[PDB]
């Protein structure tokens, strides 16, 4: 089982799609709310990436959801 990062905010409007998508599939996964948690920001930008929702398989890095290439990288 790969782990599985989702970065969050509270100002997100399609984090929902997300955090359904994997709760569905029975996948779970760390959330970090770069918005309340100066941590998960500073290691969301430490990456490269500014943007929200942001989903990391293990390494590899998904800016917004793409449903395919999630499914992929998950299995």
């Amino acid at each position: 089982a790969k782990e599985v990062i989702v970065y969050t905010s509270n100002t997100c409007p399609h984090c929902f799609t997300v955090k359904e998508f994997l709760s569905e599939n029975n996948v779970e996964f760390t959330e970090k709310n770069i918005q309340t948690d100066a941590a998960a920001r500073k290691e969301l930008m430490k990456k490269g990436i500014m943007a929200v929702p942001v989903i990391q398989i293990d390494e590899e890095v998904v800016v917004g959801f793409d449903r395919d290439k999630i499914e992929e990288l998950l299995g």
